[PDB]
């Protein structure tokens, strides 16, 4: 799954 946020670029995930 996502579980990871790139908040550095602006990206995001749902986990």
């Amino acid at each position: 799954y996502i579980i990871y946020c790139n908040r550095r670029t602006g990206k995001c995930q749902r986990m």
